[PDB]
């Protein structure tokens, strides 16, 4: 049953591929589920709808490159649930983005033992892939989001509701 | 609690509508797996690949309308888990066709009973939005999958890998 | 037997969309003997030919249209003869617009039957399908009729071979 | 007295059609009163005033399409005084979206009880005019009002005057 | 409550600049009404129809630029009801251009009354708008309208059907 | 009752134009049954479907062009009634080319019987109508289908549903 391509892919690093795929798929599914939190009528922050929907979709490419890569290296995809997110209603702009951030850095610290595990069953391809597609994203992801938690707390987010708005048009927009 | 956008939008069209949003990101997982499956190097069909893919895109798409309709009519997005397809392994081409037209039919009996509901809970914008953005959407996706269906059998698939090679390359090229 | 696309289509829609076909193409032909009788060297109102002759070939697509719905519907289309028209001579530029009237409202009211069958069968696809394609198209005819009609009672046909002359000049030309 | 395109068209829909004239220009009355209100030297919120103009102008549109459908189906059109709007004075940018909220709702109830006149009244061309041209149109209209509502509340309008300026500015603008 | 803007403004002109705005008002929705009456399935004379429309299109804007006025010169819009056309049936062309030419004559009447009361209360930039966007613009009407009920008369309307006809398609085409 | 037009034109000519043009409608309508029978899901062939759909246009085509003869000779079309085809079932797409060569004959044997009349009757004109519009399109319609007879037997139809799949693809494609 070994694949004609399979060469030097531990099952170990097969198996830390399909949790990551999963990983993946849940946060494009929280960032959906922001996103249309900020569509609601009774948030109305339309560029912040528009920031959590640009990253659902990146989440579900990086999920997509994954499921490529286990392919390419002749392992088997194995799909398990998408669980729901944490909350249904993400209460302000400021909240969503905390939530982001931990979410990003939960997902970097996944991929960081993705890496150890790579290094450690001398797995080069796979170690170059993820520091090549994932590393450097989740770093540039993170930061940024750092930076939005700053500048919505200096202005005064979630207190003032003047905040979030100028925030989405000259940030976010 | 009520929205200020509320109007006309019964409390059982709204979780029908959630029901439908999780049928549509549902789908769009099957379509995932099937196209990965067609991407295996033992099974090497780039075009079913392509069109699965296709179809996940569109599926997700349908998901999110349904999410805009909810928060346009000022009811309340729930997300629930998205369960993992029946399938990890879907044999052939033939046998996903047959199983991606068991699942649009599935699909479209779900919004034959949406419409249903918004028809006797008087909500014509609800019933016009299925009619206009669902119904004829499903009736072209069933007829096309069987259309491939026929074509499969009639060449010989599954048994002659003759058939599935020539229609990844003459049909869905 | 059931083709493997039915879903929630009635026997008696099947039959319908089948009258509903047989009944476009004697339109079709009705109009083409109109167009053909302007055409002789007695008449000669060569813009009443060709008004005539447009509305046979439209009439020919809402057959073919019909056709494609029973398919993708997965009726089985079953063809009649196409009886002759009711008239060799036309008489007039007036008496063809009045009879293309009354041929109009017969189209008419048999798609308003058809629609009243979808609905009491509950089947919106096809419900939707005669509102979007057939139903606005036939209000628009009758009232473009009607303003002929009216047009040409008005400027004294046809008694006044100058009146259908202008007419065929300034209107259908 | 019966116009020779009149098919299935109910007096009672007729008598529907006249009062929906009525209410679309009364509509459109509003929303000139409230532009022109922005207008003035000690309000002077040039957006807020461009914004209801434009309102004012598609109101206008809307019952000109009803006129039109009036006598496409062979109806005859009967108009009434066009009442002035009930303030002169609309207080605020945020006190007028809350008019402007309550006034679409009302055009909107007021359609939803003409759609079921033409159901109930077995004229599928009347409810599906209604559906095609006029109930998506308010639900969007309602929840763009909705959404202005929720951002003018958040900012700290009426009591801040730099709420409804930098929201002229941004939003409208 | 003086406007901070308000300079050589009288309350006499002021409250007459409210008349003549409702007269605008008026003036459009009789046009309206004209242009509808044109449109029916019995009348049919799309140029009529057309010209009418432009007319009412025309007086609404007339209307604005005098609220305009009004807010430059620091008063105060009271918009008031827009009474009903004096006819639901307007007859004949010739007939409804002879209604026509009788409300620019009122229109104008009441325009030379306004320019007199601005000369009388020494308001240069009142009478000067007056002369500059309403008298010659009136002037022009007027005898456009006069010449249109010459031409119709001359042909033998409203006896003869053809010539309405002749002129709805010669001139207003 | 003789039309100022007519010179040298036998009533056996018209009566046999009046059959030919009946002849070439049914053909049409032959054309059209096989059209939609290659559309069916169960069939599915849409090449064969676009084929069979431009003969039925051609055919109607080739029908106004002897209408148009007709009155061009002052002589008058009498229409009759479009016999429904012999087949609603095709069977194939080698047995649908089989039924068009034989109906290609049959048309082609009609016209060698009317150029043997107007031979006959010494109408020249007539003659040379059929042989330039008619009797070369029909010697290359026919070596056409006899073509594609050939190819699909020799291809292995109809036993082969891969022959038939490659024919649809890689000639009528
Ligand atoms: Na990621
Ligand atoms: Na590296
Ligand atoms: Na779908
Ligand atoms: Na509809
Ligand atoms: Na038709
Ligand atoms: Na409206
Ligand atoms: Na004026
Ligand atoms: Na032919
Ligand atoms: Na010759």
């Amino acid at each position: 049953s070994t694949s004609q391509v399979r060469q030097n892919y531990h099952q170990d690093s097969e198996a830390a591929i399909n949790r990551q795929i999963n990983l993946e798929l849940y946060a494009s599914y929280v960032y959906l589920s922001m996103s249309y939190y900020f569509d609601r009528d009774d948030v109305a922050l339309k560029n912040f709808a528009k920031y959590f929907l640009h990253q659902s979709h990146e989440e579900r490419e990086h999920a997509e490159k994954l499921m490529k890569l286990q392919n390419q290296r002749g392992g088997r995809i194995f799909l398990q649930d998408i669980q729901k997110p944490d909350c249904d209603d993400w209460e302000s702009g400021l909240n969503a983005m905390e939530c982001a951030l931990h979410l990003e850095k939960n997902v970097n610290q996944s991929l960081l033992e993705l890496h150890k595990l790579a290094t450690d069953k001398n797995d080069p391809h796979l170690c170059d892939f993820i520091e090549t597609h994932y590393l450097n994203e989740q770093v540039k992801a993170i930061k940024e989001l750092g930076d939005h938690v700053t500048n919505l707390r200096k202005m005064g987010a979630p207190e003032s509701g003047l905040a979030e708005y100028l925030f989405d048009k000259h940030t976010l927009g």
